[PDB]
């Protein structure tokens, strides 16, 4: 790995370890449509077994970029506009509320406070239903950004309905496949399981334990291979052969709305480059990123930028993880930790070693 790259990357990322007490962690650097690999410590402190470039890693609300260029093909299939009312895919949904709130509203938390987790009550078709129907909204639509799985959670299940595939479906054979993702999975079959770091927390070994609509939010699982070609694919859409999809990625990357020097695309969120590493690493902690925010609407949309910095932060009870590229740069990269530690970290992390690249 060239003198640049392994040089600030083992510079970097060895004090976080040791800082932060990650078991641990994968990385990869994309740097010119080349990935470069680097892992350290423990899958499974238990069974002594070793980080590799084949260990599966929780992803979180990363999960959500799937997500949002799931539906983005969508939108290029013509199958969904996010013009279109919520009510149009689920009619069901009759209360007065609901008239003025679109899949745009949802996939970006502007529906008007659309809550941060679907309650655990909610087991069944009917019990999520009523609890959409008995929501009472803060604000109008598209007034305030509050992060929410509740609403892009919504958003995914709506945006597959009239291709009749289930959401799990429609992931594998629009966007993995394609994209050669073959160890990225929503459920954890039996044959990688060997492969499936144990998360920690509190020095206890847990897995995600989903509840309604995490698969949407939060249940992808991937490796650091996967997710660098997940990432490459981000930085050079127009590479990929399917049609759609490659217009669903440039979707998922317009800026949609502002707040501050943050804009916010379909899972992926965005800053202009160059960035104030300190706009970023206080743009994201459990009070900044899971805060009532103000937006301004963009009108229109601006398609993909070429100079920004998109990314996207991701936890679960035992795993953090950080995705963040720049596409004027062909630059990347992907942090996989089997510890949830601190966001800003992850950011100051990242930004030393791309800063270094670029």
């Amino acid at each position: 790995a060239p003198q640049q790259i392994n040089d600030i990357v083992h510079r970097t990322i060895t004090p976080l370890i040791e800082q932060q007490k990650i078991p641990g962690m994968a990385v990869a650097v994309i740097y010119q449509g080349k990935p470069y690999y680097f892992t350290w410590g423990y899958a499974d402190i238990a069974k002594k077994q070793p980080v590799t470039q084949q260990t599966l890693f929780e992803l979180g609300s990363v999960s959500k970029t799937f997500t949002g260029v799931l539906g983005g093909d969508a939108i290029a299939r013509g199958e969904i506009k996010l013009s279109d009312p919520t009510t149009k895919y689920w009619p069901e949904l009759t209360a007065k509320q609901w008239n003025g709130i679109t899949l745009l509203h949802l996939a970006t938390y502007t529906a008007g406070g659309l809550p941060l987790q679907v309650p655990d009550e909610v087991k069944s078709s009917s019990d999520l239903l009523r609890f959409y129907q008995n929501w009472q909204p803060a604000w109008a639509p598209g007034t305030q950004r509050l992060y929410a799985n509740s609403s892009i959670g919504l958003f995914g299940a709506l945006a597959v309905k009239p291709s009749g595939l289930s959401f799990e479906q429609a992931m594998q054979t629009r966007v993995f496949q394609p994209l050669k993702l073959n160890h990225t999975w929503i459920n954890v079959p039996p044959a990688e399981e060997k492969n499936y770091a144990w998360g920690y927390r509190e020095g206890k070994a847990v897995h995600v334990s989903p509840g309604a609509l995490d698969a949407e939010a939060g249940g992808v699982k991937s490796t650091i291979e996967d997710m660098a070609r997940w990432v490459q694919s981000n930085l050079k859409p127009l590479d990929i052969n399917e049609k759609t999809l490659q217009q669903g990625i440039q979707l998922a990357q317009s800026r949609y709305w502002q707040t501050g020097d943050m804009y916010q695309g379909l899972g992926w969120e965005m800053l202009d480059w160059p960035v104030n590493p300190d706009s970023i690493i206080n743009g994201s902690d459990n009070k900044i990123a899971l805060a009532a925010r103000p937006v301004k609407a963009i009108t229109p949309p601006t398609p993909a930028v070429r100079a920004s910095w998109v990314h996207k932060t991701g936890a679960t009870g035992g795993f953090g993880s950080y995705v963040a590229f720049i596409p004027e740069k062909e630059l990347g990269i992907v942090m996989l930790a089997n510890k949830n530690y601190p966001n800003p970290a992850r950011v100051d992390a990242a930004w030393q070693i791309l800063n270094a690249l670029q």
